[PDB]
């Protein structure tokens, strides 16, 4: 999942509300609106279900959220009209990448 070409560059500000999952880990929809959500494709919306308004982006410039990127809403509500923002699994790090010294010196030579 990367980015295969940009395109057509045309960043224009609004106002967008960000819904919540009924019962979810941290899953939110955008829209330009609070109208409702006909491009969300059913086998996604099974898991968010019946939407709620938890939180308002106001369309001033001033648009930042730590959930999803207002950013990458932009192209999806000009586009389709929603976007789903779903936090993924970070990681728990160990101590097994790269190669530092993760073994002895000296032994005893059978």
């Amino acid at each position: 999942g990367s980015m295969p070409k940009p395109g057509i560059l045309k960043s224009k500000s609004m106002f967008c509300v960000i819904y919540r999952s009924s019962k979810r880990d941290q899953t939110y929809l955008y829209v330009e609106k609070k109208d409702d959500f006909s491009r969300v494709p059913e086998e996604l919306m099974k898991g968010f279900g019946q939407p709620q308004l938890a939180m308002i982006l106001p369309l001033d410039g001033r648009k930042k959220l730590v959930n999803a990127d207002i950013e990458k809403v932009k192209q999806a509500l000009t586009e389709q009209g929603y976007y789903l923002q779903l936090p993924p699994p970070p990681e728990d790090l160990l101590k097994q990448h790269l190669s530092v010294m993760g073994q002895k010196t000296d032994d005893t030579n059978k």
